[PDB]
């Protein structure tokens, strides 16, 4: 079901990073064919994923993240409870 | 101009990767200069099939085509058939 | 808007690559206070001298002391002496 | 307000920008209506400090202060300003 | 010279403007070193330009004055017969 995710990117510890029908999941990249991914992958995102343009790591650990005319700059997302968009540094336009 | 293509990305190697008409293309980021002009062609067609492209910093690259997920090294040359042989991770 | 961006991402040497219609564009990312500085010294002493200081739409630097104008790029860096290579103008 | 300010000048993107009791405003230059009630605060503290603030063409803020010389980026940069700034490799 | 101007800056196209003795004039920025600028300066305004606090440009070529707690502005004055004050917008 990957050809139905918006994004699938990786974080600089490894952890592949996947946006699937406007929740996000993390885990280590699947090593063979039979591994099912989104089973062992932990949520850490339940709404409002698929909003995003772009979404990627730098390699110290900050996600960014475009929604719209923003630009977002902080560490990821650490759980379901976590809203991330609400604490998010904006960086981006001259908010 | 750059908006034609489909996919470009850089791999840790430094080097700028840019899917174009089907086609995949590499040579170093430009900086001032006509890149495409001087990019060594590495893919001659299927490229537009993937949903997602990308590099780890092991230099392995990773790719989704039609519900699923390939792993390998980078196509070589043009003459490298890489989705007949990159590793079906799904 | 970050948006309008066909492209956006980063290169391993930190640096933000965006393509935006048919070009492409290379700089610094964007930051997160403090301006104010940190960041960035450009030149250090003798810059209240001034009564003017100001820009050329081509990006020359233009100031008054003591009732003669002077004029030069602007320094890149604090170890750049700036007045010492700006010219006076009006006699 | 327009007489209490310390300074009001317009960025090369054509934004106003004003320093009042040590604040920097920017927003879209007035036509008419309530410019500082409705503007953007893009700093606080300090903005009195300086003795000149002015921006280049390629939309960097230079600054005077106790004698030495200061060039950023303004205060919350925005997508135009980060363009301009910006190397055109196109 | 010079440090007797209460504002002097560029316009977007190129053209240096000053105040003095509540006069304004304009005029090709100064060439070299011997020129005089106030000699050739063309007076675009023959009173009432002491009395701003702030005198700019914006991209497009708008001039605008801040005098009183009221800003206003205007394309900038032509000559010693335009009447600038009464035709800029009171903002
Ligand atoms: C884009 C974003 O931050 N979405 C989060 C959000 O809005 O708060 C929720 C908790 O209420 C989280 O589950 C979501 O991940
Ligand atoms: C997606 C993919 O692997 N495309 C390759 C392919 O189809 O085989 C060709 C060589 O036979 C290569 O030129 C292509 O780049
Ligand atoms: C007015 C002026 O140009 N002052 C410069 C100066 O005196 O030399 C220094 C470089 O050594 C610089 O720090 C100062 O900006
Ligand atoms: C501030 C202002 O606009 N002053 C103008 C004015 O009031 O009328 C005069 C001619 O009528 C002009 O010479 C002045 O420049």
């Amino acid at each position: 079901g990957w050809s139905n995710f918006k994004f699938l990117f990786l974080s600089p510890g490894g952890e592949l990073y996947g946006v699937l029908n406007d929740k996000i999941y993390k885990g280590t990249p699947p090593t063979h064919d039979n591994d099912n991914w989104l089973g062992r992958a932990k949520k850490i995102g339940d709404g409002g994923w698929n909003q995003f343009q772009f979404l990627f790591f730098d390699p110290n650990g900050y996600l960014y993240a475009v929604s719209k005319d923003k630009l977002y700059k902080a560490p990821p997302p650490q759980s379901d409870t976590d809203n991330w968009i609400a604490r998010a540094t904006e960086i981006g336009s001259g908010g």
